[PDB]
């Protein structure tokens, strides 16, 4: 029993984490086989930050302009190339600690673990979700760029996020490991702003199912709802629309608890209307939206 | 920017987790140098659990009754003995992945990372506080016994917790690595209950400082208080007493943010007496007490563990 925001064990990623220096800029890189992946903005200078021409900046660089340090070891850069917003540094050693891995681009609402890193060394691990506005609500200081987000299915690491930058509201933006940004963002210091964020409805429902599985029913009610009436109410509270896909996805949890998905939706409508009235659900006084249906089944 | 519940990187401990089987029971062990540590209740049947005599249960066992798997490699057990409530299985091979480590016993209020494991395989990592009532609010399913808790300071892993059981209210109980239970619990199937818990005051204050560092300032006010005065309020609200040692430990954050501990105590006093008035702090509608002052400083400064 119990229900906690759990991250994946970080060790398979820790063994991949290196330091990449270009000029006066140092940040983290991800070393898999003989390639080190890092944000291309490591080659930016102070005057380049608003409208850098990365192709022009990159063509001016030689392999020895990139220092890559793995623990106490310098790796030799023998090649370089850019893919979208990530730089790929060929090195002369395959990482002996390379796990089984893949690169996966995720959809808003998906969760993943973040290994926060500074100077190529891991600081801490925590759990995040891709917000509907394609930002994440991270914990990142200066020097954290190149830190990555991942899940681990069986023994295979699915890398899904690389950290690039912090927006003015203090949330974070970044790319998949093919260097494509999540959301409309660009690796330039020109004014950018996250869109208004919304609550991940399918995840809240998942987490309500988790509370039932761990023995709490106080918030249920005798009502149901049509899917359309639920969405009409929920969007007035800035919740994301719930789709038939999401309903389908909640099937297993509905069967395990015996509570129909649209019955749970009616419980959620009431909670939005009433609040908690001094009660809590799984230790929280707010509705939690950073647990997916998949997370709930794996943890419970 | 940002503030998250954050565990230590778990790789150094993942390399120490093994599978331990005795009879029909499988659970986790911790393999350090040439010893595998695990809960002594691994040797009990369900009937034994009602009133175990562990030394007597142990003498029937031979080394070859303890099946130990490290990955998909069997470890050879060449000796067994108990220390308090942990069983120590001496093996013929030192763990080549043994990190620099110590066994430490933590005090209530202190935090640590739990590496939840099943069948010797790490499955998740999360942050816990040792509660004032000596339980932890963990997330454990059947098979998780022998999972461990730890801190890292420099490159030394300080092991502080081994998971043993779940109490009827769904909270969890275990020992330090020398087999001594946290709290008034015993490893037997009998009536046991968590005592009434309290809130870790020094930790809530630390979290308020974290909020301020992150620009969350609405709860600050012009007032200050005294320790005796604030501690009467704390008692009234089932909060642990605040000592001068706590005040001194918060010193750094008081100088960094310009808010004295008794100044922030006056913020907390008002929060307890009036609530939050529909607002939140660092995304929470509850006062969070599972971050220590060290946790806040370390996360708001980027300390690392290569
Ligand atoms: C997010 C982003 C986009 C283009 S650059 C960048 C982050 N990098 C810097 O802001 C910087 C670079 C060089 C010297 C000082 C600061
Ligand atoms: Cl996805
Ligand atoms: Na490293
Ligand atoms: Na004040």
């Amino acid at each position: 029993s119990g229900f906690r925001k759990m991250a994946f064990p970080s060790g398979k990623v820790e063994g991949c984490m290196v330091q990449v220096t270009c000029g006066t800029t140092t940040l983290n890189g991800l070393w898999l086989d003989d390639v080190v992946y890092c944000p291309r903005h490591v080659i930016c200078t102070s005057e380049d930050m608003l409208n850098p021409n990365y192709e022009d900046l990159l063509i001016r660089k030689s392999n020895h302009n990139f220092l890559v340090q793995a623990g106490n070891v310098q790796l030799r850069v023998i090649g370089h190339s850019m893919q979208n917003c990530v730089l790929k540094l060929k090195v002369d050693t395959a990482n002996p600690k390379t796990p089984k891995y893949k690169f996966v681009r995720i959809q808003p609402g998906q969760t993943f673990s973040v290994l926060a890193c500074y100077n190529g060394s891991p600081s801490g691990v925590y759990q995040c979700a891709m917000r509907p506005n394609f930002t994440i609500k991270g914990s990142f200081l200066n020097g954290s760029c190149g830190s990555v987000g991942f899940n681990i299915d069986y023994d295979c690491v699915s890398f899904c996020y690389m950290h690039h930058m912090e927006l003015p509201t203090g949330v974070h933006a970044g790319t998949d490991l093919e260097g494509n940004f999540y959301g409309p963002f660009v690796d330039r210091q020109t004014a950018q702003a996250a869109g208004t964020d919304t609550t991940i409805t399918v995840n809240v429902l998942a987490w309500l199912y988790a509370a039932v599985i761990n023995g709490d029913r106080w918030f249920l009610n005798r009502f149901t709802t049509t899917l359309n009436d639920f969405n009409l109410v929920a969007m007035k509270y800035n919740y994301e629309p719930l789709t038939q896909d999401h309903v389908d996805i909640l099937g297993p949890l509905s069967a395990q608890t015996g509570i129909a998905v649209l019955d749970m939706c009616a419980s959620l409508k009431e909670l939005l209307q009433n609040g908690m009235n001094g009660r809590t659900i799984l230790g929280s006084a707010l509705l939690e939206d950073e647990f997916t249906p998949f997370d709930v089944v794996r943890q419970c």
